[PDB]
């Protein structure tokens, strides 16, 4: 069923809450035993948001390999994403170790460091060229190279150096800065524009490791970003673009990380972004 018609049918019936609950009910449940070990309690921002054991990213160190991060592997779309929480004061070194080890090109950040008067994630990148950051626990150095501030998002060019081998890499930071403190954006125009800038960069392409995507918990806004990208890619690839079922793509993605799309409003916003992005697709 053409999702645009499914959309009006749910909107006119105001059933968004009922669809969302159907998804919650059918979603996969897999063990998260590593995440719940007592040694890992300070590595988790939220007690109810954990990576599944089967899909968790492992850090390459014998001490403790745990990070709150999952690999979302979309077989038919041929895209992979790492979804993670906003780093904590004690996990900023782990975060950059993961970026290095997984060969990521891009980091996508969908939150502000402070929102609703509380800290949503650590200040994990340098704000001034001449004040670089050193992560002593993981032996990495990170320097701000350049910053492009726009009305709805900022792009930063960063150098990550593995101090053990003196190899360096270019890391692009895509920072969506205008998601509102409550609800979802009214128009998906600026969010789609942002997604197309990440794509244009090469960050989502198979020649690099998976893009690292985060918000505060790494399930809500983060879930919207990867669901819209995968759905629009499948509409490009298939003979019948109307076959793309957003609810079935979301349940496939929920096999890899729990709780992706946190509200009925986020589900509705995901439909809108795909419907409008297709509009700027069918003939753009
Ligand atoms: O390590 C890298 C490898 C390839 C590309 C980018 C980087 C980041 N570092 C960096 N220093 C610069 C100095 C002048 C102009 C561009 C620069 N990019």
């Amino acid at each position: 069923m053409e999702m645009e018609k499914e959309f009006e049918q749910i909107d006119k019936s105001g059933s968004w809450a009922a669809i969302y609950q159907d998804i919650r009910h059918e979603a996969s449940d897999f063990p998260s035993r590593v995440a719940k070990l007592p040694k890992n309690k300070n590595r988790n921002r939220y007690r109810d948001v954990s990576p599944f054991d089967h899909s968790r990213i492992k850090l390459h160190q014998e001490d403790n390999d745990y990070i709150n991060a999952s690999l979302i592997k979309m077989e038919e779309a041929q895209r992979s994403y790492i979804l993670t929480q906003g780093p904590l004061p004690n996990t900023v070194g782990h975060f950059w170790e993961m970026v290095w080890e997984q060969k990521s090109r891009g980091v996508v950040m969908l939150n502000r460091v402070m929102e609703k008067g509380s800290l949503k994630c650590a200040q994990y990148w340098p704000q001034k060229e001449e004040k670089e950051m050193i992560f002593e626990d993981t032996n990495l150095k990170l320097t701000l190279i350049s910053e492009d501030i726009k009305s709805y998002y900022t792009v930063r060019q960063l150098e990550l150096e593995n101090l053990t081998t003196q190899e360096t890499r270019e890391i692009l930071h895509f920072h969506y800065t205008t998601w509102p403190d409550f609800g979802v954006p009214e128009s998906p125009a600026s969010f789609l524009n942002f997604l197309f800038k990440v794509r244009e960069s090469g960050s989502l392409s198979p020649e690099h490791g998976p893009v690292v995507v985060h918000c505060s918990a790494g399930i809500g806004r983060s879930g919207t970003f990867c669901l819209a990208d995968t759905c629009l890619l499948l509409m490009d690839k298939r003979k019948d673009p109307s076959s793309v079922d957003i609810k079935k793509v979301l349940l496939e993605m929920r096999k890899f990380r729990m709780g992706l799309i946190q509200t009925a409003d986020q589900l509705r916003f995901s439909y809108l972004a795909v419907i409008e992005g297709a509009k700027f697709i069918m003939g753009d």
